[PDB]
């Protein structure tokens, strides 16, 4: 009776981005992946060592190919191995860090994902489906020896579709990524607010604003205002939500809004010449008491995501971590890994909604990575 | 735990064709819908008197439009009722029958099937309000829609087993007897209750949706009547269908066929047919995949239809697939479609009847 | 320098659908086609008649299959002709009037059409389809052995044209109300090249290959009928215009609105026993004059479409005159469609390059006229 | 009547790309761009200087976005300029050489062009994106603004130019071989409107998915000795040397190597693999390509020309690993285009190249055309 299964993931401190390490293959090996909330699929570079008595590549025009939503059919003129067939599937691969985009060939293995009841045993999609992708796009970016990247985005191949179909899970999964590099963080797959903490009940203040998703295949939400302190600032989907950025990213006429009222809300004197790749910093022996920021949702009437102004902080001397996204970014606002951190949210792709406490996970007494024992397993 | 899921489905004897009652809405009431084992999806005429407590049309660019792969926004200039809504999501439905489309909206309501049972629930099924007019011809009577079975994102088989973590296929045991039922297991059926002699075949979907296999060659009665750089190849070139009841062959094998078909026999033909006899008959073998590939066979007299005629139709220059295999030769035949594994599975101690496997 | 190219179009007034003569293959002959405004490319019975020199099935992965955007590749196992071939690419052909579409081949042969009364021109390398013969069985006007698309898609009639000649991307059309004088596809920017009281209003595509403008509101003798970052739910204009349908077409709401605002102008007395296919009839003879439709375009004081009340109107017995406004029921495609009759006897514009479509704002006086 | 129209391109030495000044907006100013021969579309950095009178953004579900193929609307949350306004259409865009790719605005302006040396000619309305400047930081050549694509795509330069002029739906290049060199893109039928294309042989011309030209290659010889197969081919201008798959680059390397003696290898330039003393060669090898199928037409590759200067007196073979999985187990790159004509004929779906070499007729691709 597989409720919930659940991966940890882990914040790189040199890139604030978040990756895990996947257990796939037969023997089971361990692939670090970057997390790429948006992501369609899980690829991995295969060009290297790939060691498995599981692997299979799916032939063109198979159900695999079809539910991977590809009819583009590939051949490799030399032996074969996993990357390398006649008459196979290819697809497209992203890094979302750096935007690059490749083609690779579709391939089928083993992963193993621990189930839990809200730790419990390790359990096997025994033919997921995932991509053989060329290994530039390994170069540039990610994490330090990351091999891949572990997409959750809402397509059809994705991790999250991919366990919940296999399992008969929810249609949904919560992220709780960590703030401290010294501590994992968690991905659950399946409903976690009903099927999942020690007396604390850290989603009573769950709300939902609607999601939509874009024809790139992220999630996006709708923010109604901005407000600073009370003071708006915007206006004058619509959001996406990303873990492919560590801070916020805003269009620039938002941006220079934004940060104007920001400053406007401290003291002027409190000023201090900007550190790489910031553009407005402080002294932060000079006002502990930063602006806090409401993202009301959805419509004028609510609900509320707060961020505090201490999280928008970074600590370069102290920086607001919200960067100028030029001109065309995909999304006017990018809430990124930053502000998912230490937060419960939610991804219910059944009911097509994104899930997010009022309060703090924190006020509970909880961290994120408190809440599975990842050492025992 | 539940691994084995199970439809109903309906020999319908004036055409031929199968349907189900499918159970959908709060209250629980019953769908007559044409059983297409092609189609992309459910649809269902929501003109026809829908009461349901737990009905909603996802809105545009939602994440049931996207799992249902369509980002066309729709509005309906009227009040709100089932079929018409402001902001909702297009799809087009197809009568497989007609093979008429029409522009409907996506819906989402409940769904109850027995398990192996008891009656369990996929609280959101995806489905479509599709266009009445899709109705109006050739569908078995009374039926208000068309359930589709086809490997595409909310098909039947691909909704039903990933809401209940089902292995990804579905085995087809269709009765021959018209009024009988036969049924549509979900999951792994060989493992979860006969099938020790499945022969198999590899599986294709084509663009359209639909399945196919490769026939290398057909014999009657053993005489022969048939026949990463990119690449750019084909599927098999064999579909399987329930939207007809009859064998369709391309112009050239057809002819070819039929007239073999006659030399193995000693009528003024009848309508539709263009074959006929008065009332031993010759059999069909398929050599399936390639020339070591198992064989595929049908006993001459399930071809035979009475008006006795040939049940093998003129596809004419272009039909779909050179061959097409329909309802007639999925029926007390024993036919699984591993989705997984992309292949299809069948039966090459005589046959039970598709209809003894169940009681509802 | 070519400027105009020109299809003459007949009216079948058994159906009240428009059909023209293509000319194609070698040798050359005529191709009775029924004219769909918003088809997305030729298609042509190749059924075994098919035959000719020029003729070729583009292979799978062609620059020919790229440009109609297919990769789906097919073959066939009889002996090869056209229809009919080993490594070919498909594409879904409709019927309009059934709405039966089927899978056939692109195919590629030479398309003959005059210039401008001057010579035929040729397009040798005419891309089109092969479809399925069972796709011309139904609702087509007599003898129709296919339909012409002129719809807004990479083959369609008007963009193949357009871009062999360099003829600016637009067309006109001037059906005729009469079968026996013969209306006009004029390719080409016809307004320069050939009134001025030509009104323009947005032209946008939807997804299935038609043409939408919007209405902002249907007036009846200027009464309302109609009614009282990614951005996300944009829609395109909501009213299609069609050849595919001879009258006008309006959802039920709207069509009983519509109905119950039509009778209003006229005397309740003169309403007469329903008579089918329509369901608002008249006593002619108790009528002087039908109200005028008033389709207010874009924005609430955008430009007019005007239809006279007479244009509306059919005599389906002797002296019974019935309103042309079909109902559409809860899910037309279009909330409103305007069909052959409201586009007969008017010029309308498709400019493809300014994406607008435009009308004229005083109807000649009510097309056979422009060419001979 | 125009029949060509013609755009200088230039070498840069640095890259070993290719790129050109294109001239666009009202008043008309130099665009410089990269040269991308399966790239989808003309894109720019609009953020910059962007002056134009005849500018503008189409909307969301225009007839224009449905030609490039996009039912994306896009909203900017700033005031109206290019690159951003509400209701317009986004577009992916690629730079080519890094493969990243991202989203932009659909926008349309005035691009001039030389006509046949002729004057120059306008497309009034051409078609082009506005992508985000992220996609010029890394990898075009210096100072390039965007990237002009030539693949078979609708809104790609050769189409948009076929089509507004009527030309023949073909283009040949003739890319210069020397540093800041000028080369030429001829759109049009460039063989029978300028004999420097008398032998010209043809091979079949196949469209990937991703939208790049392929050619099948059946085998390949270095100084007759088999390299290949034991053939999917891509064309292409965004890498400027010929990349195998891993297996298929040893093989090639190992024998070309042998075809020269030992003792002339030095230690090896990076980014190269097999580097040679140039004291110590008087002779490189002849690289055949058979095309199409074993009896196929040869498209040849005299040695030298795939020789790189690395250093002072250090020659490398211009042949690189795209390891195990590159898009196309072989990749002609820009080097293997230069100084040979090349016809890109879409309209019959085939490549076009001479059998004999275009010096060997005395000329080079800089003396086709006098610009200036």
């Amino acid at each position: 009776p597989i409720n919930l299964v659940v991966l940890p993931v882990q914040n790189d401190g040199s890139t604030g981005l978040h990756w895990a390490n996947l257990q796939k293959r037969t023997p089971l090996m361990q692939v670090p992946v970057l997390v790429d909330l948006n992501g369609n699929h899980l690829w991995v570079n295969c060009e290297q060592q790939y060691s498995s008595k599981t692997y299979q590549a799916p032939f063109c025009h198979s159900t695999q190919c079809s539910r991977a939503n590809t009819h583009q059919c590939l051949s490799c003129p030399a032996a074969s191995r996993p990357g390398c067939h006649k008459n196979t599937c290819g697809l497209m691969s992203t890094n979302p860090i750096t935007q690059q985009t490749g083609l690779g060939e579709l391939g089928e293995d083993v992963l193993a994902i621990h189930a839990t009841q809200g730790l419990g045993p390790l359990v096997t999609v025994p033919q997921f489906l995932f991509s053989c992708a060329p290994s530039f796009l390994v170069q540039k970016g990610l994490p330090r020896n990351t091999q891949g990247v572990a997409g959750l985005g809402h397509a059809p191949i994705s991790l999250p579709n991919q366990l919940a179909s296999h399992f008969g899970l929810q249609r949904q999964f919560t992220t709780c990524l960590s703030r401290y590099p010294t501590s994992k963080g968690a991905i659950i797959f399946g409903d976690a607010p009903n099927n999942m903490f020690q007396n604390q009940d850290i989603f009573h203040d769950l709300a939902f604003t609607p999601l939509t998703i874009t024809l790139q295949g992220e999630y996006n939400v709708r923010v109604n205002s901005i407000r600073i302190n009370q003071h708006s600032v915007f206006p004058l989907g619509g959001t996406m939500i990303s873990t492919s950025t560590p801070h916020m990213v805003l269009q620039q006429s938002v941006y220079q809004a934004f940060t104007q009222v920001f400053a406007q809300q401290l003291p002027k004197q409190a000023q201090v010449k900007s550190v790489a790749p910031f553009g407005l910093c402080f002294n932060s022996n000079k006002i502990n008491a930063y602006p806090s920021v409401d993202l009301v949702m959805d419509k004028p009437n609510g609900p509320v995501w707060r961020i505090s102004g201490e999280d928008l902080m970074v600590q370069a001397v102290t920086c607001l971590g919200v960067m100028n996204g030029g001109m065309q970014p995909r999304a006017e606002i990018t809430l990124g890994a930053r502000q998912l951190e230490e937060n419960l949210v939610v991804f219910d792709l059944a009911r097509s909604r994104v899930g997010f406490s009022t309060s703090s996970l924190h006020s509970h007494g909880v961290k994120c990575a408190d809440l599975f024992n990842f050492a025992n397993a």
